[PDB]
């Protein structure tokens, strides 16, 4: 498992532009994508990250993967990362080879396809998981294949960027319980999600809004620290993940800080 820490992190996607402008002539001010971000999770813990559209959630994951350097603060992490990107993707080849890396573990594979609900899908194909991607998959199928790929990989830190985005409420719930909570029980993970139930199960919660930490702490803390926000969303969780994003974004603007 990895430990993960951000201490006072501020970052600007535009920083490079400023550096080139100064180079051509021989710290940047602007709109930070992330501002004064703090969190720590221990080995094996889950951090749920939520927030409004454009808040920096994906950008936060990108900093952990070394794609964006902090202009201020420190990030500490080590080890192997598995990343489930916000848009799904599929490489030419079988369903099974979309899921598995260099090595194959029969049992691990079966338990991944089971927890991501891919069994019923696969059983409707003449060639099962050996069907070649010819035929095209739904957005829901693709996203579940992409999550199985990320979770199958043996890693130290799993970064799951809205993997329930295109799923219904029921499928989202079973997969969250079987995969994220059971199958990955002992793994360090960061899940971008809009479900209040998910934040209730997390070890830590980070809510972002306009780049800033709207909230960091536990679920109990959230209910008292942001009591009107909490009250308005706690029936939000019966809406689709797709739909909960617009509502959550409205709700953060509604109870935005000072
Ligand atoms: N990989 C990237 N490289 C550079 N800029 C990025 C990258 N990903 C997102 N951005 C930009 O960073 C800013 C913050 O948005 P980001 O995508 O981090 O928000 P988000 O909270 O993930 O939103 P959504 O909820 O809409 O997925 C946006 O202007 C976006 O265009
Ligand atoms: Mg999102």
């Amino acid at each position: 498992t990895t430990e993960v820490v951000m201490e006072n992190v501020t970052a600007f996607w535009e920083e490079g532009f400023g550096e080139l402008f100064e180079k051509a002539k021989q710290s940047l001010l602007g709109t930070p994508v992330l501002k004064d971000i703090n969190f720590k999770i221990e080995r094996g813990q889950l951090l749920a990250v939520a927030g409004s559209t454009g808040a920096g959630k994906t950008s936060l994951l990108m900093m952990i993967m070394g794609e964006l350097e902090p202009s201020e603060g420190k990030i500490k992490h080590s080890g192997r990362i598995s990343f489930c990107s916000q848009n799904s993707w599929i490489m030419p080849g079988t369903i099974k080879e979309n899921i598995i890396g260099v090595s194959y573990d029969e049992y691990r594979y079966r338990s991944v396809i089971k927890a991501c609900q891919l069994e019923e899908d696969i059983s409707k194909f003449a060639e099962k998981d050996n069907i070649v991607l010819g035929i095209t998959l739904s957005g829901g199928q693709r996203a579940r294949i992409s999550l199985a790929r990320a979770v199958y990989k043996d890693a130290d830190l799993y970064l799951l960027d809205s993997p329930f985005g295109y799923l219904d409420v029921l499928t989202e719930k079973e997969i969250f319980e079987s995969c994220v909570c059971k199958l990955m029980a002992n793994k360090t993970r960061i899940l971008v999600t809009s479900k209040m139930e998910h934040l209730k199960k997390a070890d830590k919660i980070l809510i972002l809004h306009e780049g800033s930490s709207y909230f960091y702490g536990t679920f109990s803390e959230l209910q008292n620290l942001r009591p009107d926000f909490s009250s308005k969303l706690m029936s939000f969780d019966q809406f689709s993940a797709e739909r909960r994003n617009s509502i959550l974004t409205e709700t953060l603007h509604r109870f935005s800080l000072e």
